[PDB]
């Protein structure tokens, strides 16, 4: 699959709304994750034990981990799906180290997904809903084959 040029505009330009801050949308995108999945906080150690929304909300460990994903998925969004390179080490450390399992990530889509349409509605109509579904499942079939590719 393939993205045309403006299905990555639409999907870049409410990217620069994430970016605008950071760490404010990896707190409400993993918050959501954890809410939703609570096995998906059991893979993080150092989180692990939280609970409560204040609890997150004060975890400079848990915005550390927003801003850390963020930055990673923007740099990969950019390269518009010619993310070889970027895709090799996250697959490296997510199959083998940190044993995630590959429909974990469709969740973190999901999470992302209902973030961009409560913050950012005016720049995520049904164009860009569109291109965020194609983007984020180019990138999960892609690091799926990763997976595959090292033998998880
Ligand atoms: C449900 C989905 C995911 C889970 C459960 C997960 C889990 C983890 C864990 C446990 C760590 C190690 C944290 C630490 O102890 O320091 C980590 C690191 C990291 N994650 Fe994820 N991850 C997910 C999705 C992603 C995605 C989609 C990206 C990028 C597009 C990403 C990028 C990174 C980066 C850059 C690091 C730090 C370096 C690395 O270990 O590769 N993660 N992740």
């Amino acid at each position: 699959m393939v993205l045309s040029e403006g299905e990555w505009q639409l999907v870049l330009h409410v990217w620069a709304k994430v970016e605008a801050d950071v760490a404010g949308h990896g707190q409400d995108i993993l918050i959501r994750l954890f809410k939703s999945h609570p096995e998906i906080l059991e893979k993080f150690d150092d989180l692990k034990h939280l609970k409560t929304e204040a609890e997150m909300k004060a975890s400079e460990d848990l915005k550390k981990h927003g801003v850390t994903v963020l930055t990673a998925l923007g740099a990969i969004l950019k390269k518009k799906g010619h993310h070889e390179a970027e895709l090799k080490p996250l697959a490296q450390s997510h199959a083998t180290k940190h044993k995630i399992p590959i429909k974990y990530l469709e969740f973190f889509s999901e999470a992302i997904i209902h973030v961009l349409h409560s913050r950012h509605p005016g720049d995520f109509g049904a164009d860009a809903q569109g291109a965020m579904n194609k983007a984020l499942e180019l990138f999960r079939k892609d690091i799926a084959a990763k997976y595959k590719e090292l033998g998880y």
